[PDB]
């Protein structure tokens, strides 16, 4: 359904939001 | 549908919220 | 509809917090 | 109704997060 | 309704947040 | 529902990442 | 359903932002 495809969108989004932040955290303590 | 297109346009603005932790990140290094 | 609307309040108010997260960005270089 | 309201209501809190943010944009500097 | 009451949750969770990241502004000044 | 119940989860994670920011803000100060 | 399925993705991938958080905050602390 175009809902459910929409929400995994908003999901893969907040997975690149993760692997983004996780980038800040190695950036800081380095 | 209305309330897909509005789904995602949420994700389109969380993608645009990770790119800009992942400007952070490069900042953050230098 | 009034739940698209809302949804669309919601999109509105992250691209605001994109805008907010770019600017911490150039205040670190 | 009230799913759009709590969607409103959802949208509210996440411009309150975006003004945090362009507050921590502004300390940074 | 269930759902309007978890989306409720949602949006007292986004107010924590930007509490906290009022308070990561505060620090930083 | 497995909807509201999916919200649910959605609400706790955000509280998790509340009280993770609630750790940046100490952790700087 | 799929909608409830792709929602438990959305608390995933936030659940993933909470543990990135959660190292950066370690990573301020040393």
């Amino acid at each position: 359904g175009e809902i459910a495809k929409a929400l995994r969108e908003i999901a893969k989004a907040l997975r690149e939001c993760a692997w983004a932040h996780r980038e800040e955290a190695k950036a800081l303590r380095g």
